[PDB]
């Protein structure tokens, strides 16, 4: 299966299944300074599965691996902002971080492989 350029509708798609899950609507928009006024104190580099959708589309991820850095930037910003690991939207945020990584995986090793077949000679 040693499709280079398969990676990117499969993480289209991936996103389409992250839009519907309840999970991620905390995530799905730039988080707003206005309700919680210190996020730039804790959070060096927002992200949001908007952005990621948006730089996915522009041509602008060169891998899978790429959009997978920026994916799972937005689960270590909710960790470092929660106040508690019992929190609504950290919670929120471990659960999609499951589902997405069950997801992915399949996504890295097809790349992974098919840029090792182009190379093989
Ligand atoms: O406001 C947020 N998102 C949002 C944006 C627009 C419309 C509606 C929305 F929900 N947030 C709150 C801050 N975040 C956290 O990860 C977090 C962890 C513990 C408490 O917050 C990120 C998502």
């Amino acid at each position: 299966s040693y499709d280079i350029q398969a990676w990117k509708k499969q993480c289209e798609e991936l996103l389409n299944l992250i839009f519907q899950c309840e999970d991620s609507e905390p995530f799905r928009q730039p988080v707003d300074l206005l309700e919680y006024p210190d996020y730039r104190d804790i959070i060096d580099t927002p992200m949001d599965f908007a952005t990621v959708r948006e730089t996915l589309e522009a041509g602008n991820y060169e891998s899978p691996m790429e959009l997978c850095k920026d994916v799972r930037l937005i689960f270590s910003n909710s960790k470092a902002y929660t106040p508690s690991k019992r929190s609504r939207i950290y919670s929120m945020s471990l659960r999609l971080s499951a589902f997405f990584e069950e997801h992915i995986s399949s996504v890295l090793s097809d790349y992974k492989s098919a840029l090792r077949f182009h190379k093989r000679n």
